[PDB]
C-alpha cells in the first residue's frame, strides 16, 4: 500500500486513527480516551465532533497534517470489494490483511453489541493470533482499497470474532 | 514471540528458520559465489538440495531465541496454507493459498515440480497487496493444526496471472 496511506495511520488512544485530510482524522469510539479535552494543541470547543456508534469523526478548525491532500471517504464499500486494513505492529512492520467485504451486520462479540460492515480475512484458514489476524490493539485501523487511478478509505477496525476470521469495519 | 521473525532476507529472494540450527529456501535463490552464510564458513554447513527445495543445517546456533518446529513434505490436498511474504517496504503479507496436487508446471517458460497452490485473494490484484512477486521466493507455506504451526516448503514460483503458485517441498 502507498506509503501516503501509511503516513496517514496515527497511534491514537489504546489504537488508532486515520488522516483523511489536513483537517479531517476518523477513529473507533471505543480507542478515544474518555477525559480528554485537547486534541493536537486543540481545545474541544474549537473541534467538530461527529459520532454515529464506533464511528467518530473530528474535524479541526486549523490545518493539523498539511503535509496531506484530501482523499474520499465513503459509507462502507459494496459486496465482495476486497479492502487492506492498515494495520502496524511492533518494529516499523506494517501489515495490510487482506480481508473480503460482506454485508451490514449487528453482531454480540464478547459479550459487546457490534454494528458495521462484515468482512473474512484472506490471511489464511484459522486467522486467530497476531500472526495472521488481528489484536484489540489494531481498533482504529483503515479499511481502504484502490478503485481506478485513486484509494478510497470505507471504514476503521471496530472488532473481530473469537475464531478472527470475521471482522468488521465501523462506517460513516 | 513470533512466526515472522524466522523469516530472513537471503541472496536474490528469502529463507525461513525452522530450528536455531535449521534454514530452509528456495534454491535458485541462493548466490552461487560465496565462503560463508551468517557468518558460518560454507565448510561446517551441511546442504540438502531437492529441486527448488534446499535445506541448511548449521554445526552452531544461528538463532538460539527460537524453538524448533514442525517441518513436513507438503501438505494434504485442499488444506488452506498461508504464504509468509517480506517486502523491502518493511510489509508483512500473508495470502491464503488454497493447496492442490503435486505436479511438474509450464510457469512461464521453465518446467517447476513441487505441490500447486491457488491463492484465495481474487481474481488479479489489481495493484493491491493481493499476490506475489518475483523477489518473493524462498518465502514459507504454513498452517495452524491443533496447537501447532506446521511449514511444508518455500515459494518456488508463480504464473503471469498470479493465480498459480507452486510450493517447493522436501524430499
Ligand atoms: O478453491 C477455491 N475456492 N473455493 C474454496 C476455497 C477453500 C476451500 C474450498 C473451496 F472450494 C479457489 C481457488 C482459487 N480461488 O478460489
Amino acid at each position: 500500500a502507498p506509503p501516503t496511506l501509511w503516513s496517514r495511520v496515527t497511534k491514537f488512544g489504546s489504537g488508532w486513527g486515520f488522516w483523511v485530510s489536513p483537517t479531517v482524522f476518523i477513529t473507533t469510539t471505543h480507542v478515544i480516551p474518555t477525559s480528554a479535552k485537547e486534541f493536537f494543541g486543540e481545545p474541544l470547543t474549537s473541534i467538530a465532533i461527529h459520532r454515529a456508534g464506533e464511528f467518530t469523526l473530528f474535524r479541526f478548525s486549523k490545518k493539523i497534517r498539511p503535509d496531506l491532500t484530501g482523499m474520499i471517504l465513503e459509507e462502507g464499500c459494496p459486496e465482495g470489494t476486497v479492502c487492506s486494513v492498515l494495520i502496524k505492529r511492533d518494529s516499523g512492520e506494517l501489515l495490510p490483511l487482506a480481508v473480503r467485504m460482506g454485508a451490514i451486520a449487528s453482531m454480540r462479540i464478547q459479550g459487546r453489541l457490534v454494528h458495521g460492515q462484515s468482512g473474512m480475512l484472506l490471511t489464511g484458514a484459522n486467522a486467530k493470533g497476531m500472526d495472521l489476524g488481528t489484536i484489540p490493539g489494531d481498533c482504529g485501523a483503515p479499511y481502504v482499497y484502490k478503485r481506478a487511478n485513486d484509494w478510497v478509505v470505507c471504514g476503521v477496525h471496530a472488532a473481530a470474532t473469537k475464531s478472527g476470521n470475521t471482522v468488521v469495519c465501523a462506517v460513516q
